[PDB]
């Protein structure tokens, strides 16, 4: 009972933002510019300060036009709608968000500490009671993300920040939705895709699940599940239904993940009866205590190493590009909203 009126005072809560959404909170000229610590086809990533109260931020700025291009309207609507109305331990909280002629801005707070994906790759594996504490975090972060009809699909490495406390902090809702029943879009990473998205169907919450599958495994062996040297030949072993597991993987592990895994959306864990505790409870989490790790009361595996708020070291270096404002508006029509 106390989980259920924990997630049914999680889900009034995010209902009331989602209904009345936050709007125009900050601008542009509030903030100095430092350093691009990500690029994409549509938007970039800028660590920023705050010029009144010198706090860092990462601003997230989306070319409007490049967006209408790509598609990607309903998308960008989605993930600002989403992070305005949020409230997790583990998922960077948007601080503030605003337009103008030509870029859309959400700024979200700072996470020096860098993607996993660097650390991951910097050790080559995590052991599997490090790997564990992350799962743990996604686990939890997914029960409140799903209780709240939200699909999250953007699960991968680069996507989770490590922190101070050396704690999960996830990034990019670019994909996240709310869905009650079933979504069509094409989107995610191919290593991390659900068989059932790879082959166009009407999809749920399930991919997430999928999703963690390949997160825990390319966590525990340093490599995902179903490697190979192009996206078609990626498609054709995840629908396959076969997978293989280094011998160093425990047989917990490997148990569940043949679970998470499973092609068949059907006998997938997360998405039988017993929904989320059938992961809760799995022997491979017998040591997790998930109040502890709600309440980032266990120690982490590790603390990344940085000087302090506004060291960038953890990210990598960009071309560093203009933010321009163009004199015109740009598809004000289709953003009115944001
Ligand atoms: O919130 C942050 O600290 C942050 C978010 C996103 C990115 C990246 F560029 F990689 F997408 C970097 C930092």
């Amino acid at each position: 009972e106390s989980v259920k009126e924990f997630l049914a005072k999680a889900k009034e809560e995010f209902l009331k933002k989602w209904e009345s959404p936050s709007q125009n909170t900050a601008q542009l000229d509030h903030f100095d510019r430092i350093k691009t610590l990500g690029t994409g086809s549509f938007g970039r990533v800028m660590l920023v300060k705050h010029k009144e109260t010198g706090n860092h931020y990462a601003m997230k700025i989306l070319d409007k036009q490049k967006v209408v291009k790509l598609k990607q309207i309903e998308h960008t609507l989605n993930e600002k709608r989403i992070l305005q109305a949020v409230n997790f331990p583990f998922l960077v909280k948007l601080e503030f968000s605003f337009k103008d002629n030509s870029n859309l801005y959400m700024v979200m707070e700072y996470v020096p500490g860098g993607e996993m994906f660097s650390h991951l790759r910097r050790i080559g594996r995590f052991s599997e009671p490090h790997a564990r504490f992350y799962a743990a975090q996604i686990v939890l972060t997914f029960e409140y993300l799903h209780s709240l009809d939200l699909i999250y699909r953007d699960l991968k490495p680069e996507n989770l920040l490590i922190d101070q406390q050396g704690y999960i902090q996830v990034t990019d809702f670019g994909f996240a939705k709310r869905v009650k029943g079933r979504t069509w879009t094409l989107c995610g990473t191919p290593e991390y895709l659900a068989p059932e998205i790879i082959l166009s169907k009407g999809y749920n919450k399930a991919v997430d699940w999928w999703a963690l599958g390949v997160l825990i495994y390319e966590m525990a062996a340093g490599y995902p599940p179903f490697f190979a040297d192009q996206p078609i030949q990626i498609y054709e072993k995840i629908v396959s239904g076969k997978v293989r597991f280094p011998s160093h993987f425990s047989s917990d592990l490997k148990d569940l993940l043949r679970n998470l895994l499973q092609v068949d959306l059907t006998k997938r864990f997360g998405n039988l009866k017993n929904g989320v505790n059938d992961i809760k409870n799995h022997k491979w989490f017998a040591t997790t205590d998930w109040i502890a790790i709600y309440q980032r009361k266990v120690e982490a595996p590790f603390i990344p190493k940085f000087k302090g708020p506004g060291d960038t070291s953890n990210f990598d270096d960009y071309e560093e590009e203009e933010i321009r404002v163009s004199i015109n508006e740009k598809c004000g029509k289709e953003f009115t909203e944001f």
